[PDB]
């Protein structure tokens, strides 16, 4: 019964891989689960609802292991601390990169898909503001743009820019350059004086 | 006759600042160009076509103040040179919102959209990358991250912030603030030892 949801699931990932949402089809799905086309039914309206399924659960484990890092002290320099937590989405995402590309896709033709991502992305960069202002106030980094702007158009960068990479995309940087391309631009925008 | 097209694109940029390209019909574009609906179709072969010339125009049209900024000297500090650079694409897409705006949805669902995108964030990637080459080679910035890789990542962070301000997304930076966000992290990105 739950192992027929997680059947669903598992075997929407899978395809995904393979092809587009537009051409798998429900009898596709239910065919890999094992279940019948109206069992399908029972569980999910649509091959959308799947899909945003898929995303939510990406999404918070992404969410999970950022709280991780937050919970510890973590003895480490500055540009380290900040790998680490790069490191969570290039790893979180690029180990689920069909789910990804599906799911931005779906966010221009579904309401649910975009408020989810924009959630997250809001929760996001909330804790990035949070950190640079604690590097502030313990005179480690510099007074300069307001911390939530700068943490806006950093994380932004890193959607776009991880996403295109993932993608193979005319232009992106190699997939092998994506996380040191980031955390040069994270550390010298957040330290630098100028 | 070249008149009767330039009408049909003027209604187009008019309507789309209302309504999506979706609820805008060849009625309403031939309409407005004072021609018939039969009479449009001598000039384009559909509602996304007059969009792709549209777009077509306005990219170009922040290419070639690009150029004429190039072309130049100028005399300046290095955080200004910059500015003046981000400007011309901040204020030429930001006089033009609803094209901008429709143009990046149809790179989705069309292969001319989508290549027209493509083929001049290359020129502008590779146009950034030669800038900091040439800083380095006088000795005004330090030898860190590969420059294409570096301008590639600044330049996806621009489109990325660019359209979400333009959009009212959430997130996003004001519009107010788009500019001095940006030029913050391009001078301590380029400029920054660490
Ligand atoms: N795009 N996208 N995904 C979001 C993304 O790429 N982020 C980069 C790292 C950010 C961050 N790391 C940290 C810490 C690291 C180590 C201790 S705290 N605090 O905020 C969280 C959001
Ligand atoms: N996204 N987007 N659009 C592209 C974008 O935002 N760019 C920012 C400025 C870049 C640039 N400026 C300059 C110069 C400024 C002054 C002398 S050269 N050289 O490269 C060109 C591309």
């Amino acid at each position: 019964g739950d192992d027929r949801e997680l059947a669903i699931l598992a075997t929407a990932e899978n395809l995904l891989e393979d092809r587009p949402l537009a051409d798998i089809s429900v009898d596709d799905l239910a065919k890999g689960a094992g279940i019948s086309r109206p069992t399908f039914y029972f569980y999910f309206p649509s091959k959308e609802a799947v899909l945003l399924t898929l995303l939510d659960r990406v999404v918070n484990q992404a969410d999970m292991a950022l709280q991780t890092l937050a919970e510890n002290p973590a003895d480490t320099d500055r540009e380290n601390m900040w790998r680490t937590g790069i490191n969570v989405f290039f790893e979180t995402f690029g180990s689920h990169k069909a789910v990804t590309r599906a799911g931005q896709a779906a966010r221009a033709t579904s309401v649910e898909v975009a408020e989810l991502w924009s959630t997250f992305m809001q929760k996001w960069i909330a804790y990035t503001a949070a950190v640079i202002d604690a590097e502030r106030d313990r005179g480690a980094a510099p007074r300069t743009l307001p911390a939530h702007e700068l943490a806006t158009a950093l994380n932004l960068m890193n959607e776009r820019t991880l996403f295109a990479s993932f993608a193979g995309e005319q232009p992106s940087v190699p997939e092998a350059r994506v996380l040191d391309t980031l955390v040069h631009i994270w550390v010298t925008s957040i330290y630098g004086e100028n």
